[PDB]
């Protein structure tokens, strides 16, 4: 938990415009960068906030701005470029808002990728939710083109979360007008054509509601299995096909709880196992993976059908902290839960609690009419204190039996420290100054690592403390979240969501 | 949670027969029995688990054992006598089992058991033995001598009621019991000038209505408040239709209902129509319950799941070797303790918002169109098959308010094997354990100038049959780390016992 309040109200730089650079920064090096530490941090965010008199309303309207903190040899050089996006290109030419944003009407799918950037053969691609993901160049962070997923396969959008195999295979999943699909993007081949064009569907997962699809903005995945996480959070199809924006078409189902489902991802096929437990919203999977024919789903979560999204309106962030705290006190609560999936299921243990791992208090409650009732085990809980931006050794332990993630902290909702958990023990590790206000960490192994966390997580913090520099890259051993070294930068960094750390 | 395997099955002693003593026995005291710790120690217990050659079946059906540990300038005596019930005393006229127990039948209208093994509690002047029929025994708690037999359905419209029964500090008793169909809670005043039996002015104050209206659920416990009384009706149904039978061949568990929560003002006795919901558990002990800004906290010990945990307490399951203890547990309700808290106050604007506006929580309240509550927990303590149960607090001076401290018997697969103490602010736990130990439920006792909620003792009876050891003592720690205070070894062997009291003198 956090063990700072915020009166100065620090926060509000994270929602404020920044001008792009023409070119990299230097970044003022306290502490020793470590030699190993050699490549990119790359990750996105909104850094425009208005188009002249016109503003955007929510979180996730801005407009996209990659970053890039680059690594060599114990320097540090910092560097952003807004996206050129249709929605930022018609944007700068007409000087208004040309497309409508998830929170914002303009008076045509917005491809504005702030959300996150993955690697597919050669390339890297920023990304929103939408069809619409967008080519950029990790070393000059120049936009090269639009691609439209709709052109390969058969999805309306696809989440900002893909899971990349090491040999380079990506998953994702997208709703499809109504069924979810899991999307498989091969490897680079031999041929060294576009892997995109090699785009198939391998699997589709059923829907709920037959004209409403759940929001989905990640899933699970296993060397055998897909974990979906079907929440109460709908998107409305009769309203979506109607001045409205994309929050205006989302509704909360107060029956349905949530609906968890696997597939076989060899066999390529939907297993119609009927997983039913209480309703919250997802956004993050921390990690998913096999236990002796058990599937371990562990989740960042928010107690309640109510869409946590409501209280990312910009007015609302930027509100003094009081009001701020006032204002998360009916939002529901953030919880790190783990769930137990049992992928054999004994018609004769009707009645009975599955879930016979000695290790867990998670159970799995076979009923008469076939569906198995979920109770997780809580892992973390703190009034208002959400571990949120979960990242782990995704390279070695991504889909495998592992011990520790490590998250950004929000205090009703602001980011004001860095978590490490301990998902066996419950331990945490907490990292945290006055008036500082972190983004999602990201691991970087020790080249030569045998442990878990044998390496660094690599944070950007804004820090408008008036004795400070506006903002720093910051490096804390992944061990204990003990301080290594910092980068200050001279200029003001808004608000960061997701990237990844680029090794050359 | 436990650190320790039960390979050489010492548990097995806590369901061996055991015989009454004719007068106290001396413990022998290793450490400082504390000089201000000054009366008795009253706890109960199945003692007599076969008649002859005729087996008890389950851990509930052994006929009751009364036990005393008695404190005085730093010395402890140990005494024990079997209650003569109707089911013990016709036991041993007749040589055979007489009475149906909980899950032992009788071969040879309906002969109800009044085996009274479960609890004890004051009423008045008087200390009644219980179970959880219209059938309580009044005992001297001097002499553990058995005084009467009372039927409660003389005094007032209840088929039973529960071991459990809310004692307020001028001596008024609360307790609940189904009514066949409702829940009705009894009050029994505390003794007037006139002297007469306090039970003769029994009453009932409210009615809670149940979900089935031919099935009523499983009561063991409730909440009380200053304000506010607290009922869980739970998943675990009662089939009056099947009511060669015994009790638990009547149980049965409802798949759809989950838990609700009913609360009823206590001062104006009156049940408030407020549909709270939350998913499937099984309830027997309370923790604790307070009012906090027009919230209710209720604290309980959980048991994830709708499947009746009852079914795992047969005696020959409790009397298998540890692994095969472990593998039989493997399919069981999860323990957990949480935190529920109810809002007292739901406004119709904040339909599909948490109303749990505390800022010390993460319990939710979910107000639904359909007017149901929807209830999140916040979890306090989870190990796996690894149960804080018989809670016990502070109960004199924090019972019903605002508290920081539970103690609980740790259970490991049902083998009671630790003490434990949970801080239910910070959710710190505190364990005390040694290999082949297997103590009891800890009961709390101030230090009569404590200042803080947790400065006093626990009490707790450990039974350890170990052979380079005593069969049984008597363990007191400090409440404020559970460090070891003293011990009083007998030579005899104690079987298991379920809850009591500390009579101070
Ligand atoms: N990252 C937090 C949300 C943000 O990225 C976002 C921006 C724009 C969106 F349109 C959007 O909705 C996704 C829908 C796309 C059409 C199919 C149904 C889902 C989400
Ligand atoms: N504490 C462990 C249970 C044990 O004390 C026990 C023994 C005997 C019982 F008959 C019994 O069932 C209670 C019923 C009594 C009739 C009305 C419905 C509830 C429970
Ligand atoms: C660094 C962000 C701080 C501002 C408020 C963050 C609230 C996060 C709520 C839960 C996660 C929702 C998804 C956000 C990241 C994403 O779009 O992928
Ligand atoms: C000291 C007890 C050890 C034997 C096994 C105990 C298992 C208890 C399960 C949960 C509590 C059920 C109620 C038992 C006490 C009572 O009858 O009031
Ligand atoms: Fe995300
Ligand atoms: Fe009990
Ligand atoms: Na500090
Ligand atoms: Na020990």
């Amino acid at each position: 938990s956090s063990q700072v309040e915020h009166p100065a109200g620090g926060y509000k730089k994270l929602f404020e415009t920044v001008e792009e650079l023409s070119s990299p920064l230097t970044a003022h090096v306290t502490g020793r960068i470590p030699l190993w530490l050699t490549g990119s941090l790359l990750r996105c965010g909104p850094g425009l906030f208005e188009v002249g008199s016109e503003p955007f309303y929510h979180l996730f309207d801005g407009q996209a701005l990659l970053h890039k903190f680059d690594f060599k040899e114990g320097h540090v050089t910092y560097h952003r470029r807004f996206i050129r996006t249709d929605a930022y290109v018609r944007a700068m030419t007409e000087k208004r808002i040309v497309i409508t944003e998830f929170g914002t009407c303009a008076f045509e799918v917005t491809d504005n990728a702030l959300v996150n950037i993955y690697p597919v053969g050669e390339d890297y691609y920023a990304c929103t939710e939408t069809n619409f993901i967008t080519k950029v160049n990790p070393e000059t962070l120049e936009t090269i083109k639009q691609v439209d997923l709709c052109n390969y396969v058969s999805v309306n959008g696809a989440t900002a979360h893909p899971h990349i195999e090491n040999d380079g295979t990506v998953y994702n999943i997208g709703n499809c007008f109504i069924a979810y699909n899991i999307v498989k993007i091969p490897p680079l081949q031999a041929d060294k054509e576009d892997p995109i064009s090699k785009s198939e569907i391998v699997v589709q997962f059923p829907c709920s509601d037959r004209f409403k699809p759940s929001y989905v903005h990640s899933f699970g995945l296993t060397p055998n299995y897909i974990v979906f996480v079907e929440t109460p959070v709908k998107i409305n199809l009769f309203k979506f096909l109607s001045g409205a924006n994309y929050m205006d078409c989302f509704e909360s189902n107060e029956t349905m709880g949530v609906w968890l489902h696997i597939a076989d991802k060899k066999r390529k096929k939907y297993i119609n196992n009927k997983y039913r437990t209480s309703p919250f919203n997802l956004f993050h999977h921390i990690n998913t993976y096999e236990d002796h024919e058990f599937l371990i789903v562990d989740l960042c979560c928010w107690k309640g059908f109510e869409f946590v999204y409501n209280y990312l309106y910009l007015a609302n962030l930027r509100e003094n902290w009081e009001e701020v705290k006032k204002n998360a006190r009916k939002a529901p609560q953030p919880e790190v839960r783990r769930y137990v999936l049992p992928l054999n299921i004994d018609k004769a243990d009707t009645g009975k609690n599955l879930v016979t791992l000695p290790n867990t208090t998670a159970t799995a409650i076979l009923c008469s009419d076939e569906t198995i009732w979920l109770e997780p085990e809580v892992l973390f809980s703190g009034p208002r204190q959400a571990f949120e931006f979960p990242q782990i050794n995704y390279q070695k332990y991504g889909g495998k039996p592992y011990t520790y993630a490590y998250g950004l902290g929000l205090n009703h909702f602001v980011p004001d420290r860095l978590c490490k958990l301990n998902v066996k023990t419950k331990e945490t590790w907490v990292w945290q100054e006055p008036d500082s206000y972190p983004s999602e960490p990201i691991f970087v192994s020790h080249p030569d690592a045998l442990e878990e966390d044998d390496g660094v997580v690599l944070s950007v913090v804004v820090s408008p403390g008036a004795g400070q520099k506006p903002a720093y890259l910051l490096i804390l051993n992944a061990k204990d979240l003990s301080e290594v070294a910092r980068a200050e930068v001279e200029i003001n960094i808004p608000v960061t969501f997701h990237g990844l750390f680029k090794k050359s």
